């Protein structure tokens, strides 16, 4: 059908190491559309003075004029936040049945997995792709040994059918964080191409981050 990846974080604020993975992600698995998808948190978790709205704006921003990727505020528009598996039954209710989909996480995230809600179900809906890379230590924990024995094939492009399997993939993500951006803007300095510049633009114009 059409092969759709799904890119979650909280995104605060969306930055280059995060677009530059998008890039990637979808670039290897040929996606015809990589959806971001910024996760919704309690108010109180929010940065102060950084709204879901703005996390949601900036990552418009970011996508807007950029080929093939775009955003998904389902979570951010709900009455709190969810599960991931609700949201997954959420996106692929809007999807046809040999649609791919690809849930894109990390290696320490997939690594507390058994934790997320339900989670003996996300690979009804979707493929899971892991990213790989030099920070996190590839040892995964006994209680996902046999999850990636039934599920997981270490080849991305042998994924096949709409959903059901595991793959890892490598990448070397820019050393960017969304920590250092934000102690930067406190600071009062430039975080200038560590940014996507429309990003940027925004965050200059909306005086966000303080
Ligand atoms: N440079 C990086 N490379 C690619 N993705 C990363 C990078 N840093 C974090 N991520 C991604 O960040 C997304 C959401 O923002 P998140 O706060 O988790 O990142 P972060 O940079 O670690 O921010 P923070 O510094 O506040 O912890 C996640 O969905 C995750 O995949």
């Amino acid at each position: 059908g059409k092969r759709i990846g799904l890119f979650g974080g909280t995104f605060d604020p969306v930055h280059i190491g995060h677009m530059r993975s998008a890039v990637e992600m979808a670039e290897q698995f040929a996606l015809d559309e990589l959806r971001l998808l910024p996760n919704a948190r309690p108010p109180h978790r929010e940065t102060p003075q950084v709204s879901a709205a703005q996390r949601l704006a900036m990552v418009e921003r970011a996508v807007a004029g950029v080929e093939r990727l775009t955003v998904d505020p389902r979570e951010l528009q709900r009455d709190k936040p969810s599960y991931t598996i609700d949201t997954l039954e959420s996106v692929r209710a809007e999807l046809a049945a040999d649609d791919q989909l690809f849930m894109l996480i990390g290696w320490d995230a997939f690594c507390g997995l058994p934790t997320w809600h339900r989670w003996e179900a996300l690979l009804d809906h979707c493929h899971i792709v892991v990213l790989q890379r030099p920070d996190a230590d590839s040892e995964p924990p006994e209680s996902l040994r046999d999850l990636l024995a039934a599920r997981s094939v270490a080849d991305p492009q042998a994924l096949k059918g709409p959903g059901g399997q595991i793959t890892f993939v490598w990448q070397t993500p820019l050393a960017v964080s969304a920590t250092q951006i934000r102690a930067l803007l406190g600071a009062g300095r430039s975080v200038r191409f560590l940014v996507p510049d429309a990003v940027l633009n925004y965050i200059e114009a909306h005086h966000l981050y303080r």
